[PDB]
């Protein structure tokens, strides 16, 4: 039968307005509160994301892990005209949901999906995707990948002074190595934003880690 992700897409298509990102976010959050939990960033942490995006107005954002496109919708709706989001989604079924979610929201021209594993695609960003450096990175993929992929971004020359890392789920499921690393490194200036796990009365949080150079 259908998957939960297909059910979320369908709900959005039937309960949101085409081309209205806000209605799409609302539809997802309604579905996930009333029908079935799902691992979208959600509205609590989403509001914090929004506040960070507005502060920095990034021109080029990289997202690690798309899921159904909630966070990509959340971020892309607030980008300035001409700004871009690249999202890396290794799961092909998730990638297809995400594309369709973005298309329904009318944000397709702002966002590119890269299908494959972050560790494989990050080294291609400069030469294949014509990236210089990133303004912001949203980490929301497998939690054991946050640290290695941060170190890989640095190796590949993709971080500049002031690049904003924003990491989901630093408390649940948790990213203990990543947190220890960035909080102990003089190359990062970190802030913790305490919140709640999407759609649940369980504490979670976002970590912002601003790259300071070598
Ligand atoms: O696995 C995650 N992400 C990568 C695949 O898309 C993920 C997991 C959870 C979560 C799961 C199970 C639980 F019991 C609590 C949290 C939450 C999230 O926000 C997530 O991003
Ligand atoms: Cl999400
Ligand atoms: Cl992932
Ligand atoms: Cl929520
Ligand atoms: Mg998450």
């Amino acid at each position: 039968g259908d998957t939960k992700e297909q059910r979320i897409l369908r709900y959005v298509q039937q309960n949101a307005k085409p081309g209205d990102p806000q209605s799409v976010l609302e539809a997802i959050d309604t579905y996930c509160t009333q029908k079935e939990w799902a691992m979208n960033v959600g509205d609590a942490k989403g509001q914090i994301m929004d506040a960070v995006i507005r502060e920095y107005s990034p021109s080029l954002v990289l997202e690690l892990g798309a899921y159904c496109g909630y966070s990509a919708v959340r971020m892309a709706r607030l980008l300035q005209p001409g700004a871009r989001l690249l999202t890396m989604e290794m799961n092909p079924d998730y990638a297809a949901i995400t594309q369709q979610m973005l298309n329904f929201a009318g944000l397709q021209d702002k966002v590119t999906i890269l299908n494959g594993a972050s560790q494989d695609l990050i080294p291609q960003l400069k030469k294949k995707y014509d990236v210089d450096t990133l303004d912001m990175v949203f980490l929301d993929h497998w939690k054991d990948r946050y640290l290695p992929d941060t170190l890989l971004l640095e190796k590949c020359g993709l971080l500049r002074k002031g690049t904003v890392l924003l990491a989901d789920n630093v408390i649940v499921p948790g990213t203990p190595d990543f947190l220890a690393y960035v909080r102990g490194s003089s190359s990062f200036e970190c802030t913790h934003y305490s919140s709640y796990l999407e759609y649940m009365k369980v504490v979670d949080g976002l970590e912002k880690a601003i790259y300071q150079g070598p």
